[PDB]
DNA sequence: CAACTGAAACCGAGAAACC
DNA sequence: GGTTTCTCGGTTTCAGTTG
């Protein structure tokens, strides 16, 4: 299970706008969830790229780039994981710069 | 899995929907009315019934709770038919240009 | 942006595929 | 036995058109 530490590292790194902590206990955090158009095209997908690079699912100069399945893989991994739970009453999919709110369960 | 095909077959066989009829004996091709809501020949009840029925069958719409939106129901069903491999539209036989327009669909086995 | 459209992006729920 | 991807069967948004 490499998702937990990986995500925490990426949030602490802060190389991703919109990706912030929600409390000084480092337990709840936002993640930008915007709908792609035909292309907000690369800066947002960086996470979805990073993950695909980390788990070796995308190798630069070997595979064809494909942001939709990167975002989908991360979505399915975050939904099916047990270390993360969506605070649905806190998510905000109905604004400009929308996001989803997640709590990190202790383990 | 696979609810749309059987559901539409039962709807066609139900006779509850005027204009929703088989067009051959083998039950392989069928006609489905396709009236534009903005026109005057449009009966709200009868012409939205099938779309509403699909939006009820899948729990997307709930009576008394949600607010009715016939155009969403229409778009939902149309995109669904387009996506599925069980249904193929026969564009040269659909007549979306008469006073009572309709689409025609063939059921692939 | 009223109703409508095709195409693409999107989604959850199992079922594999990994680990 | 423990996580992450893949598949399937539709659904919803995007960028326009009046189908």
């Amino acid at each position: 299970g490499k998702l937990r530490q990986w995500l925490i590292d990426q949030i602490d790194s802060g190389k991703y706008p919109g990706l912030v902590w929600e409390n000084e206990e480092k337990s709840i955090f936002r993640i930008p969830w915007k709908h792609a158009g035909k292309q907000n095209r690369e800066e947002d997908a960086a996470l979805f790229k990073a993950w695909a690079l980390f788990k070796g699912k995308f190798r630069e100069g070997i595979d064809k780039p494909d942001p939709p399945t990167w975002k989908r893989r991360l979505r399915c991994a975050l939904n099916k994981s047990n270390d993360f739970e969506e605070l649905v009453e806190r998510s905000q999919l109905d604004i400009s710069d929308p996001y989803k709110v997640y709590r990190i369960v202790p383990e």
